[PDB]
């Protein structure tokens, strides 16, 4: 089934593969990397916690030279709920340790509690971060789960990428609602929107879309629905995903 193992391989070198166990070892975060280098198409990037960040800039690429995959951080994570200061901070070191990209949670229980101080605060965010980030990928994870409505979803994508977020991130995986059709649809339209008021941000603006995403046939799904309708600027996030597609191609 070549059709299968191209899709699979593709499909890799987008994702992100990710561990964020918070109870999680050095152990979890070596096999994490072993396995986004394992054979030949490599992972995107690796996604952990600030935490780890040192471990895989020091230690891993010590032991995997080169390392290919982005560091990948997140960030305010999972409630968005730090202070601007904490936040900041928190980036700052993990920029020091070594983290090539930040998924950072914006404060979405204040834009659903608060809608109008809540956007402004997301916009002050991530525009915060984001000089922090010259010529690095922010992304910023919206928790469409928990959001849950096409006015708030649509707003807050607004409200994030006026603030220079590089990409919508849709969950975090920690709450019980991850991306479905509908919510991506929702980030397209707003991304849409946003792009033909700044021209200058065409294919400038890319979509992570994570949680819930263990099969090859799903990842395709959303990749298509960003290649019909919104087209470095498609990302998968999961934790399973490239160690399946990995025995699909073997």
């Amino acid at each position: 089934n070549y059709t299968e193992k191209f899709a699979a391989w593709s499909v890799i070198c987008l994702t992100d593969h990710t561990f964020l166990d918070e109870n999680g070892t050095e152990d979890d975060i070596r096999e994490l990397c072993n396995e986004s280098v394992k054979t030949c198409p490599f992972a995107a990037a690796v996604c952990v916690y600030p935490k780890f960040v040192k471990f895989i800039n020091e230690k891993i690429k010590q032991e995997i030279n080169p390392f290919k995959p982005k560091i990948a951080c997140v960030i305010n994570f999972p409630y968005g709920t730090d202070s601007m200061e904490k936040v900041l901070n928190d980036t700052e070191k993990a920029l020091d340790d070594g983290a090539d990209e930040i998924d950072l949670v914006i404060n979405y229980k204040k834009i659903i509690e608060n809608t109008d101080e809540g956007l402004k605060e997301a916009t002050k965010l991530t525009q915060s971060v984001k000089k922090l980030l010259t010529n690095k990928i922010l992304k910023v994870i919206i928790e469409v789960g928990e959001l849950k409505t096409e006015d708030l979803i649509i707003k807050t994508t607004l409200a994030v990428l006026n603030g220079n977020a590089d990409f919508i991130k849709t969950s975090t995986g920690k709450v019980q609602i991850n991306a479905t059709p509908s919510s991506v649809e929702y980030i397209i339209k707003a991304i849409k929107e946003y792009i033909k008021n700044n021209p200058e941000k065409n294919n400038k603006i890319g979509l992570k879309v994570s949680g819930g995403i263990s099969d090859l046939n799903t990842a395709s799904h959303y990749i298509l629905l960003a290649r019909r309708f919104l087209s470095d600027n498609f990302r998968i996030g999961s934790s399973s995903l490239v160690i399946k597609l990995r025995k699909v191609i073997s």
